[PDB]
């Protein structure tokens, strides 16, 4: 229905308080029978509402689906952010954000419950299953410059830590340039990417996979050994409404970190996070691949890497396995 | 009409030739009458087509107004790019560029016979007179690293300049970083963006605009004594359709001399077709804006300057006025 979000909306912002149907009838100027019928719809759709007699409705829970009436109320409430794009099914979030991007300077984000050709770095397929995962891009436009813009990665991917690791009983680490690891499994990714040229950034384009409610058997039998989800590490039922708003927080929080602070001030946190010390790792350049160790991580956010041969390397960035 | 176009192509690709109208017609498979009153809207729109009794028609000259069945065989004809998109007006050809670039791996270019929203560095505004210029913007594919991909624009100035100078009776100089003169008068900006990551490039859009036929009237008065045309520098009437097509040629060659060359097989090349040299040059950095001289062009492409307290600087871009 065309007023569904915009009742959705109304529920959400009354919160914890019950609303009459008479009361969201004149906010939106529709009929108490249309209210109801919305009402109807809505918990049709897995929306657990609350209705008792002379007070009204109250939601209590919302389904694993994304809802722009309630993204919305994020946005509005949002320094950073001035608008969202929430679809239900799309090629991918980072196609649409590039698109989206151009003739303005917004700061946007585009969620999809599912992605029908999902794309991590060097356009390796990413698995988006329906309902079971948060995808999406965020634009922004960072006024900085090139030799600043590779710490971006370094201080979003500090936010996304912590914001899966409020929902998680076990240990949640960072394993650079753009991977959030659980144990021994890959619970997020992202992928960031810049219009730029010597003059300026026009925007950046981050795009975040992060795997909430997937059981082993949702993974592919390719990755299901280096994959995991955020509620096989949560004894609660991981709710996908308070972890996008846990995650917008710390976006913001880590990216005006970024825009104010020298990586140098977030280095021994981010050390403290990683997982890639004390351990031989698998680095990919073109078509030569080698081994390595991870020495240090300097004051630039570069990696500092011992190869096989006892070569020393300075990497503003690789992609290494375990 | 639906096969303008297409009767357009046929007659461009028989020249020197003429063709019978039942020969178009067998082609199109449409009758002999609809195929003469296409050419008679060819005609009207200001196509010089010679038409006789036995033999058909000859395509004898083009109005200045772009074809996309004319571009068409431009872009079959050619290596490089995979196609193009002709616009009658656009709000720009470099927005419609980083659209157009979303979701595929194609080179491409777009033209617009007019610009209601043109826009040059630092979002400068750009005059795009109707009919008057070439405004175009160019899509490729580079599979090249960051500390190579700033010597395109270096390549391409020198494509650019011999285009224009194959129709000029004066001299043609390259301003670097992007602009190329006609003795004391701008005739072409360009801007090069880019999509990218540490990861490698999505794609370069290259933002070409090209004075062609502007009589100094034509020019805003605040831009008339530092902007020019072709056409005020040729004795013959500029040909849109033959400049377009030698411009396409150098780009696709220097473009190619940019994927197999150092600069410094280029560098002699540049310097003694730049006129930045023996002269003060006005630098602008944020708020602050200083003098200099243009002292060298290293190997690597960048200009080095002596400001006026005397220091030394390296610059692989600026933004620089006469
Ligand atoms: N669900 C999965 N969970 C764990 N492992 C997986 C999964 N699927 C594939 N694998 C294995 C290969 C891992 C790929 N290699 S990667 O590139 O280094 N890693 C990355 O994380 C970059 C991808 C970012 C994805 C976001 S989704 C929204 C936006 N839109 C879009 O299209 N992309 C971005
Ligand atoms: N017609 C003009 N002739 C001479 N001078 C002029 C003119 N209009 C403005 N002025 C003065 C200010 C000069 C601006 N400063 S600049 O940025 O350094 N110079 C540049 O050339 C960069 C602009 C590239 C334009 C292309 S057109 C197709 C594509 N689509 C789009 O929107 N842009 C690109």
């Amino acid at each position: 229905s065309k007023y569904s979000q915009d009742v959705l909306q109304l529920l959400y912002k009354n919160k914890p308080n019950y609303i009459s149907g008479q009361s969201i009838a004149e906010s939106l100027n529709i009929s108490r029978t249309a209210v109801k019928k919305v009402i109807d719809q809505l918990k049709l759709e897995g929306c657990k509402i609350d209705s008792v007699n002379h007070k009204g409705h109250l939601l209590q829970q919302l389904p694993d689906i994304w809802y722009q009436g309630i993204i919305d109320q994020y946005t509005k409430s949002s320094a950073l952010f001035d608008f969202s794009e929430v679809y239900d099914s799309i090629d991918s979030t980072q196609l649409a954000a590039k698109k989206s991007l151009v003739g303005n300077q917004s700061s946007f984000f585009i969620l999809s419950d599912e992605q029908t050709k999902g794309r991590g770095r060097f356009n390796r397929h990413w698995s988006s299953s329906k309902g079971q995962g948060l995808w999406m891009s965020v634009v922004l436009r960072p006024n900085v410059a090139f030799s600043m813009i590779s710490k971006f990665n370094l201080f979003i991917a500090l936010g996304i830590r912590d914001a899966i690791q409020h929902f998680s009983q076990d240990e949640v680490k960072v394993k650079w340039p753009n991977d959030i690891y659980i144990d021994n499994g890959k619970v997020c990714g992202f992928l960031t990417e810049m219009v730029a040229n010597n003059d300026g950034i026009e925007a950046i384009i981050c795009g975040i996979g992060i795997n909430l409610t997937q059981q082993l058997e949702n993974f592919d039998e390719s990755i299901r050994h280096r994959a995991t989800s955020i509620q096989l590490h949560d004894k609660n039922k991981l709710d996908r409404y308070q972890f996008l708003e846990r995650l917008l927080q710390e976006i913001e929080k880590r990216y005006n970190q970024f825009l104010t602070l020298p990586f140098s001030e977030i280095r021994e946190e981010y050390i403290a996070a990683s997982n890639i010390w004390n351990r031989t790792l698998l680095f990919t350049e073109n078509d030569k691949q080698f081994k390595g160790q991870a020495i240090d991580l300097d004051y630039d956010g570069y990696l500092i890497v011992r190869d096989e041969a006892g070569e020393s390397h300075r990497l503003i960035s690789a992609d290494i396995d375990f």
